[PDB]
Formats: structure tokens, sequence, C-alpha cells
């Protein structure tokens, strides 16, 4: 395997393209269906701590429309975008939300005071919240990001736990301070996390695995930023699976003779969002990748796959139902939106291969798909993506876009 | 008691070695044995406060199949690699998991309300969890690591009168995969220093935490131990307790005006704090990211003795503990009696190196000095192990080794960072 | 008059390499322990992380000290004295906080968020609680050992409040520093001994006067020095006992019915030293004395200097229990409680020969700085009414820098 | 039209340095003592971390002073005046945050979490609390006393019955207070039941520097150079007690019944924090050299004297004093009396240059216009009625720069 830059030749021909404002609104906590086909959303889930998978559609440069063709052979040649600048604009203020469950499985406070004896219920679950995990991340590449999460495996009773690696899909969670983990399989009670991903899968990039791809096709480029601390320590009710073994402690008596749940766990804490640690709203020039491809958009798409967990903030919508001259709780309905503002600009840069026998070769056995394209089903299409059409966006003016301007100042062009 | 660049031979032949992904997957809190007897583990001992100490075993470049030998001459001379680049891949996110005791020796909590009389009871041990001091480590060299500790003394003189309090002595070890790191409790064995073993979460409870001897093993004449190392340690103090039990050593009479009635009766000052590692951010990451050994401090400029490398590390940045929950009778309304809890944690590692090929000629001025560095060298290349009874995660890369640094990760950032 | 010691020492290019090797201090964190058989001989010193560290370093006298060749100065003429030109101090143990309290402490209400009226005063309400210090980092190099501050009980002279009245005194290995309650002489002027936790209550802390170290006119004290401190309030209290100096009525206007009795006014706050951190140590790491910015460029005058080291981000408390009596089933009333807390130290010095031409002027000007000096050199000692960690470097002398660690830190960074 | 006072001020060779050595203060935190009869006679003198410490320095003049070679000038055409071109704030006493409070604070309800209703009743629901202040460092060199800025009771209304507000300009004296977190005003007048603010505010004008107002004056006399760190956050929500003089409207909210029917009050007011001190960001004990001013006057000390302001609460620290009135076997608190007090130590240091001006009819006619008094004092106080820390340096003044730290600073700055 060599780079992109032994085979496939650069122009000076540059294009600007655009997503223009991109708006994701609903409820941050699960989906609200149609009361007309339970399997069509009326009102999606749309949170703060989901991936923005972004599907980016390229118009094909061996048909499009240029105005001078005389700078390659279509005879011996073939033409791909290269990306070279992104910058992924963000609306929305600053903020961080909150989720919870009505039926949170807490069962003591662990921090200070917890003593003898227990207090077990067949049903002490509590109505309790938090603030999540912080995680900024962007990743660019012309394949769809590669995600781990924690599964049932195959066979204590404990459930064998298998790492899963999966196509990270536009709305999947990421992880929140609970791990990457199938909630939905792995914690039958639906009540150990919050509402929002106890029947989800969280996934985290599975960076180790797509930059060791031999070709490089996952990550151009990417930028990251985590940060949490634990809040508040709780145990959980139900039977504990996994007993402390009695070479670690003495045996209790009396008040102390039924042993509580070692059971822990902690909430998260995203902490404070500042400006000053943005990873979005500045452009990322895509000079020169650590992978074999330095941006090469084979298939004529790209792929932009986000998290910002900065700007969670839930609104409060309140509806009066009945007008009266006193504040009666039954008078108002309490609802939860979410919204999401994205702007995404790219500068692209043509391309030029010649198809010899060598290449020829080496590009067939990379990807097959891409010589049959160039005339010289698609199993990407049962996945869930974000598409972005720039067919139509594409322009050769780059000083009239923001991005465009900032692409000529770095060039020097 | 010189250093290893006049007598080790440069060459410009790289390869690379990787251990593809490393997973583990286990308890956080304790082993479970198998059964079928014990000393046969069915969830073995795994957790983010645990050192993680990998053998990286190399192939022997004497005996390995290069394409072409014409560089070297076997009759007077030997091979033997020199590591110029790792980078410490880790998997799973950033996080944190907490620690703790279902019977904790907690009493009262003395940061803003404990008055007189004290309410003190045969047994007082509270349910109580902690999350522990964050710590991030990465040492480097062809020896295990050398930790200390506080363990119990010996008898010594005044058996009687003088005090009842354990003599401690500080010991190195070397630090085997699996021990514990400190967590804000210091480094001692509590299995043997606190006996009522309720004094610290049952995680360390029953084991030795080690903290690396970077004062001894840096001031070792051959530096064998420490080519290389980072360290990040962060802590402070969230809650404010005492012991129950009798205090061992009672307060002196000049350091307080005695009480009356309700306050005669003075309560321990066994005070001890729980600990708080703070928040976990990128920013502040040692892993992921490339280590270029060009110049060690130590005499050993990164020479592999023996074609083996010590990697040890301690990541408490990903500790997360998982939640595992189990239904075991299905029923339309929730009863706690239906479900069993499991806590699990996982730690993924991927190891990458770039080694560089060297020459050593035997001169009788160079002979003298590996035979009195470690005699074994010059054995071993013809010119048992008594580490095998410690406890390593082995990392085998014999079959690893490849020239073509272009196709790997970290031989790119090889390449392009030494102009190559 | 003062002149600075590059204008009458020549430095030589002999450098000489000396380390302490381990230094370990194990004892009780809060007193010292004492033995029943000699009042003057301990059981258990006190081994705290709020103690000053003051190591009194001996030098082998260079004038008779057994070079290889000696044919670099003239006896006849010249005398030798060591400069220190590099310094690590080693730190063992991990990062980490211990706590102090009072089984007694003064305490009387949380005057933070809710101390309603009226007031329950009774003739003893003191608490058992305990809290986290001030945090501090310091070290001090020189050939004099270092001059502290700290507030004690002035003169009476014609309101009950004690005067007041700054003293300085050399600090000495085992004082307390201070933390976050002032650097005072809590035994004189806290006369209850329970204003603050008991391992300061009978103790005096002492803050350095880096004011007048810094401006003595020839610089034996302060060759170098780096100080990192820092607290925050973590609460707030106030104290038992009859209020000394009342609110003037022009302050408030009194209360009446349960608020005619007003509540003490004689508030005080609890410390916390936050959190220690591996980017804000001061110590592992080379200090390289070039040009300090007193007179004497780091010259150890009678072939000795002194390190007074502060650090609290090492002062974790480690909790040791005992089983008297073995039992299937917990009870308290089987076991012994105990508080253990060490330190441990390596301390690493480069030391540059000087010769010294004792002309005239010089030895006049020698002789007004301090007389020992030349008598010393033949061309009873004041500082043993004192308590140092001796260091003896005078059989750890050694030429070879290049073993030993701090030797290959200092070639590198001279190019030697 | 204002010029530079580096087209008109010749700059001499001659250095000097002078220093104030130590300063002290010593009192009471929260309020002075007076006599129990007199009404100006001071017994413990107001000293706290939140003061302004305003120190009015005296220069020697040097058109009479004893120059030891004076051929450098002709005074028949030629005037002298002192520059500063070197300051240091030497600053004794460990780090600290001290605490202030009122025994009869007016904090209702904890407004942070639960503040149910009903209210609760009571003709005075008045609590002993504590907090710590926000945090303050500062420091203003000029020749000018600094302007500061508070709100008082402005002029009357000319028929909601709220006290009018304007905006004051005054000059800060020695001892005044800084805004703590409750704001830069006069308390004494705008919270007439004084209890809103702690006691040692509470009947004090707090002021803040009219930073804008000094950097905008022609000839730029207040501010040779300023340096400033603030920092607080809301620690606790509380409301006050009495009678909401302004309701909330009614299309704010929707009227509440039965249990809800009678209004809690939504005067809220926080409880500040200073947060966590530290020696990384101090802004004295280091020093400042003046060498070119934002303002006109390049530190050209008019009046053979000069003024530094400072505001430091990082060694804010209070020390409990007390004192045993009966000495027994058992602790009661009827036994003893419990005291606070406060310390402040200063070191001021400074290097002055020796400068000339050839009186030209044209630099006499500037002159004139700027300050009359200049050529008058020349022979070519309106500021008694203040109080400031004097600071007398006539006699203070060395040409021997190396033999002081600070000196020895500037000749390492200024390769001389």
């Amino acid at each position: 395997v060599v780079s992109t830059d032994e085979y496939v030749s650069r122009t000076s021909i540059y294009y600007y393209a655009g997503s223009s404002r991109l708006l994701a609104v609903g409820n941050p906590y699960f989906s609200i269906k149609n009361p007309t086909n339970a399997k069509k959303l009326l009102v999606p889930k749309v949170s703060g701590l989901q991936y923005r998978v972004f599907r980016v559609r390229l118009p094909d440069p061996n048909k499009f429309g240029f105005p001078d063709t005389s700078f390659y052979n279509p005879d011996t040649q073939r033409l791909v975008w290269a990306c070279v600048g992104l910058e992924i604009g963000r609306g929305q203020p600053l903020g961080v939300g909150v989720s919870g469950h009505p039926y949170l499985n807490k069962f003591d406070d662990t921090e200070t005071s917890n003593r003898y004896p227990a207090q077990p219920g067949s049903d002490n679950r509590e109505c309790l919240s938090m603030d999540y995990k912080q995680t900024q991340l962007c990743l660019i590449g012309c394949k769809p990001p590669t995600g781990e999460h924690w599964g049932k495996g195959v066979a204590t009773d404990c459930p064998p736990l298998e790492l899963f690696n999966s196509i990270i899909e536009d709305g999947d969670m990421v992880d929140t301070g609970f791990g990457c983990m199938d909630f939905g399989t792995l914690q039958a009670n639906k009540s150990d996390v919050p509402i929002d991903i106890c029947n989800s899968t969280c996934k985290y990039p599975d960076y180790l695995k797509m930059a060791s791809e031999p070709y490089g096709d996952s990550l151009f480029f990417f930028l990251r930023r985590e940060q949490m601390f634990v809040r508040h320590f709780f145990n959980r009710a139900g039977k504990l699976g996994e007993a402390v073994p009695d070479d670690l402690y003495i045996k209790g008596s009396g008040n102390t003779a039924v042993i509580q749940s070692s059971a822990f766990f902690p909430t998260p804490s995203g902490s404070i969002v500042t400006s000053e640690s943005q990873l979005f709203n500045k452009p990322y020039w895509l000079q020169r990748a650590q992978g074999h491809n330095n941006g090469i958009c084979w298939g004529n798409q790209l792929f932009v796959t986000v998290v910002d967990t900065t700007r969670s903030t839930n609104m409060t919508l309140c509806t009066e139902v009945k007008k009266e001259s006193t504040y009666k709780n039954e008078n108002f309905k309490e609802y939860v939106r979410h919204v999401e503002e994205y702007d995404l600009q790219f500068v692209f840069q043509l391309c030029k291969i010649t198809l010899t026998a060598e290449i020829m070769t080496y590009i067939h056995t990379m990807d097959s798909n891409i010589l049959e394209d160039w005339q010289f089903e698609d199993p990407l299409n049962k996945y869930t993506f974000w598409e972005v059409n720039l067919k139509e966006k594409f322009s050769a003016d780059l000083d009239q876009f923001p991005l465009g301007r900032k692409f000529l100042l770095q060039s020097g062009l």
C-alpha cells in the first residue's frame, strides 16, 4: 500500500461547497410515534449526546459540467475530489442538559452515611437526574466511522461480554460516563441508567482499528476532547450477583449480619463548558493525513462525524390548558425539546489519475467498485446517515464564501 | 560506568512491531474462582487501578531472518534491538470508576458536626464508596520496574510499654502485572497492616499498593529500568471521617484541657480522609501519542538487552466500571428480587513499536564491560530465568516484526519525524 | 562595601558530586511519644507533612581534601572553598493529602448558611472535627540557616487582648509551617488549646522571613528559593467562650426577645489545600545555581550549606490497625487504631571547587564578613543549640559525575 | 496641548535606591476600638486585608539634596526632579484567607434548593453568619493620590421610595474599604438597617478605583503603572427580611392562593467567595520597571512625593487569640476570652533616576499651566485633609544600588 501522493495528480482547480443551515428538533430522551403507524416517527429523538454522522454527497467530477475539460484526457484519466479544507459550523448557545430516570435504580447514597441495617424493599427506585460526561469530537474520511461497544457475548451467572465493532450511524448514542455498551441487552431492568440510553447502544470510536486500516479511508483527520468526574456515589438495589469473598472482610452480627450491596455506581458530571475549549467553528486544513489516503474522496462521497455535548441545553416548554386567576399545577403541561444547528463548509481540490496498468491493478485491489463507477446495491444504504447533498452546491468562486476566504489566505493564492 | 552509545553501533535498518488489540475483561473488585477447586479463575482481577506490566518479547536478531546479512560479521559481532519509537494505544472511553466496602470502618463525619458524646458500638461499619486518586504513568526499560511499599517490620525491642503500633519497613519489590497502584491511602500492605480488613475498600483491603521507586530506579548504575517515563498524579480530600475502635496512641494531656460530663469521654482522633481524583480530561492524556526515545537520561540509551522490553502502564482515566443486570423472572411489575446486579471493567491496549537494528563488535574492552554488566548477555550470545517467578502480561512480537514502516501508523510517524 | 563573590573567589574547572542517598523519617503526624524511662529520649518522633525539613549539609574541608593533583593552587597564599552549582531535592512516596483535627475543637455553630437565634450556649460545646491544611511547597538553600517569622505575646503595657510582637528566629528541623491559621505561637496566644488542631495547638508555626533574608548585605541565607502556596476557605465556624471585643452599637440595631442575646462574632475559617498535582511539583528536578540575587553566589562558607524544605503534597497519613482478639464476628473492642506518617528524601548536589588568593585587601574583607573563615583556615559552634537534620557528605564526594544522575544532568547543561 | 515628559525632562545617569524597610500594621479586622469616652482616640486601629494601603512616599528635594558631585547641572536655568524607574512591593506574612460576618446578618431563607411556602413568621429573624470576601490584588503608583468611585445617596426626588443613586468620585485614602462582592457603595447611608452586609463594611464606604477617569486625565499623573487581579464566585443564595419595596409586577407570575397567597421576598442577595489564593497568581514581591508609561507622565515625581496604593486580600488571615481568665483542670467556656487580630507586612523598595529640566520660557509656561505649585516650590497642601500611610525616604536615599536587592535587579536589568 502506497500513498495517494504517488498516483493521484493534484490540479490547481479548487471548489467550495457548503451545506447551509442544518437543523434537528426533537425530544432529547425518546421519540414520539405517529398515532397512525407505530413504526413511523412523528417527533424524532434529538440529543446533544447523539452522534451526527454526515454522509456528504459530491458531484461526480467525471460527469461534472466543467467549462474547460482540456486539463485531463478522459481516454486515459479519471477525476476524483480531494478534501483540503473543512469547517464545522455550530449554532445555538453553549450549555448543558440533564438526563434522568423516573425509576432510577438507586438505593442508598454511599458517599458519607449509609449505616446498617439495610432498607431493602421490593421497589426502591427513585426519580433522579444527572449531567452526562462531556465529549467533543470530529472525524473525517471517505468511509463511515467504526465504533466499538460491549454487548452480550457467547456462553457465575454474569452475562458474557463481547466487544463488537459496528458502523456509527447518525443518531447513535455516545458514551455518557457509564461506558460504551448495549444497555438494552446488558441491563435487563431498564432502570440502571437514564431513559435516553437505557434501551440504546452507546458507541465509542474505535480509533485504534480505524488508524491501523491499510488504506486509511476512515480517518483523514480527527479532534477529540472528553472530560468527566464523579459527582455522586450510589449503590444498586437487587440481588448482588457476585458476593464479596470472605477473605475481604470480617463478618458482622446483629444489625450488621445482613451485608449491604457492594454494587456501587457513580453519577458522572461533564463539569463546565467554555468557549476557549471549542473544537468547532474553526477551519481544519487537511494538508497531510497520517494515513495513506491524503483526503481523497473515492466514490465522490465524504463522511463527517460530530459529537458536541457543549450545547446540550434542554429547553422547557409549557402550555396553558385552562386559564385561571390562581396557579394550579393541573392547568399546565410540561414538555422538553432539544435542538441542534450545523453549518458544514468544505473546500475541495480537483485531482486526476492516469489509469496505467500498474495503477488500475492497485485501484482494483483497493476497491474494485472505484474502476466500475469510472466506466474504465450500495452496501452502505442499509445504515442510517444524515446525508448532505452538495451535488448542486459546488462553486468555483471561493472568495464569495467564508471558508474559501480563509483558504486563499492560508495557501497564499 | 559509561554510555551505550560508543559501543553500540547504530545501523539504518528499522523494523516495526505491533501487539494488535489487547483486551482484559473482569471484575474491578475481586477475582472469582472457577470453581473446581481454587487457583482456577472464572473471573480474573481487572481494575483501572492496576499496573499493566507488559513483558514484550522480541525476536533474537542474531537468529532473525534478515534478507541480507552482509551488514555485520557473526564471527566477532552480535545484534540487538534498540527502541526508538513507541505509542501506547488506549481503547475505551475516558471515565472514572468507584470502589467501596460494604463494611467500611467509618464512624462519624468529622467535617462540620460531630458533637459530644460519641455513640460507640461493637459494630458501626458502613457501606460507603469513593473515587480513587487519579494516576497516569508509563515506564519503559529492558528490566521490570521496582516499586516501593510499607509493610510490617521486625518485632524489635520494648515489647511492653512503648507503643504497639506495628513496625514499619520500606520494602522494594518488582512491580507485577495486576498489582494495585496507590489510591490515596498510601503505598502499604493493607492485608498485613490493617488487620480488620475494613479500613479501605475491598479492592485493596487484602492487597499491596505499590508506588514506583523512582529515586532507586534512576540511581541504578546502568539505567536499565527507565529508558523513559511519564507520570501524572492528582487528588484532593473529599470527606473527613474517623475510625471506630480503641485508639492505640492517646492524645497527650499537654495538647488539650480535659472535658466533663457528656464531654468527659474523648472521641477518637484516628482520622482518615477519602480521596478524589477530580476530573479526567483529554488534554491531560499521556497515551495515544508517540514517544521518540532519542536520548535517555541513563547510560542505557534504549538498548533492549536480552531481546525483551518492559512497558509498565497505570491509567485510571478509563476506570469506568460497567453495571450488568440480568432478569431472573419476567413479571409485569418491577421487583428487586427478580434481578441480579454485576459490575465489570475492561481495558484495551494496542502497543506499537519502532526498533533500530544495532551491532556490537566484541573487543576485549567491550567484552569486559558486558560481562561485568550482565554475564548472561554474552552467554545468551554464546560468545533458569529468575524473572519467571513473577507475573507479567507477555506480548510476543517474535512473529510480528515488519520492515515496511510506511504500512503501519507509528512507522509513518517515525519516518516523517526523523526525515527519512 | 559588600562586593560579589565573583570579584574575589576564583572559579576552577574542578567539579565534585555528592549525594545523601535515602533519607527517611517515620513517626506520628500529630505528636511525639516520650519514653517513660527517659524523658529526654524518644519512642515515636513527630513526623508530619506540615513540618520544615532543615538539612545541615556537612562538606569535607577542601583545604584538607585528597585531590589527586594539588598543583592548581598554592596553600602558601590561597585557601579553598566549595561552591554549589546544582541541586535536586529527591522526594519519594506518592502524592497525597493528610488531615489534622482535634477531639475537643472549639467550634460552636456552623455560620455558613443556617445559624438562627436564639443561641444555645453551654459550658462545653467542643467537637471532634478535622480538616485539610493549607498546601505549601518551598525550598531554601544557603550557607546559613533560614530566618523565620511568627507572632507571639508582646510586652504588657497599660481590652484584655494579648499584645502581639513579630519575632524572628532560626527555623529548626521539625518546626511547623503555617497551616492556614497564621504564623503564631499558638501555645501562648491561644490559652484554651482548642482553637486549632492538636498538631499545632501547642506549637509555633513559622513563615519564612523572605524580606529579611533577601535584604541582608552578604546574602548567605538565600542563594536560591522556590515557593508555591495555595488554600481556600472550606467551612465557616465561630468560637465558643466569652467574646473579648464586643461589636460597637453603631454597627447593628439591637435585637429583642429571642434575638436579645447577641451571638459570638468570633468567626474562624477552616483551610483547604485543594488538589495536589504532578505538574505543580517543585522537587525531583534540578536547580542550576548560576547567578544568585545576593552577593554570595553559592559559596559554601565553613564547608556547610543549609537546605530548608516544606512539602505538604505528600502529607498522606497511613492508617494502621492491630487485632487484639481474633473472633468470627466484628467487634470494635478487639482492635487498636494508629496513625503514622513517613517522609522520604534524596538530596543530590553538584559542587565547584574554588580558590581565594588572600591578599591584604581580601583578608580584611573576609575578616569583617566573618572572622571565623580566616581562623578555621589557620591563615563552641553557636549553631549547635539548634536542631537540624544532619547530612554528612564528607565521605560522599566523587569527581566522576558520569554514573551519578544529577552529574549527567549538569554535564548536559554546562556542555562539558 | 499635553506633551510627554520625554520631550522636556532631561534624563541623567544618576540612580538612587530608597527603601521603607519593614512596615507593619496590627489591629482588629472588623472595627477599630476607640476610648470608652473619647471620640478620636484609637486603642486598636482597624487593620484589614480588605483595606486600601495608600502610601504617600516622601522623597528628598533634589534641589536641596547633598549630592557628592553637583557639577551635572546648572541651577541658573535648571531644576531637578526624581523619576521612578523601579519598584518592588515586598509582602510579608503567609498567603491565606480571612472571613467576615455579622452576628445579626439580615438573612431570612436559603434560596438555593428548598424555600417552600409559607414564609416564616418573626419580627426579627437575623442570623449569625460569616463568609470569605471576593479576592482582590491591585497596585497603583503615581505622583497624585488615586481616584476611587462609589455609589451614594443622590439628590432628592421631585415628588417607589427607593433612595436615589449617584456615582461619586473621591480620593482613595489609606484604610478605605475595597469592594468585597457587595459593590462599591456607601453602606452606611444606603443600608439603614446596618444588617445587610458584614460589620466591617456595613458602616463603611467601599471604593473601586476609577480606572477610566484616571486613564483619561490629561497629564497622566495618577497611573504611572498599575496591576490588578480580581476573582469571585457565588457561594450561597439568600434573601432579605423586611418589606419588599418594589413588588413584582403581575405580568411576571400567576398569583398564589391558600398556602401560597402571601408572596415571599424576591430581594435576593448572594454571598461571595474569592476561591483559592495561589503563589503563581501573586502580583507582589517582584520588581516593576517603569520604562514607558501609557500616560504622558513617564514616572516624574512632581512635588518630590509618590503614591503607592495596594490591595492584597491574599494575606487576609485573621489570627485567633485566646486568654485564660481562670486556670482550672476542666474546660469551661466562661473561663476564656476570644479575640481576633489581623496584621499586614510591607516593604516598599524603589529605584529613582535623577532628572533635570531646562526652564525655558516655553517650558515655564507649560509647567505653569500644568501645576503652578511646581515653579513656586522651585523658587524659579490640599492633600493634608486626607489620611495616608506616610513613608519618609528623605534619609533613605542611597547611591549604592548593588548593596540592595532591588538595586541589584536594576543593574542586572539595565546592563549597568
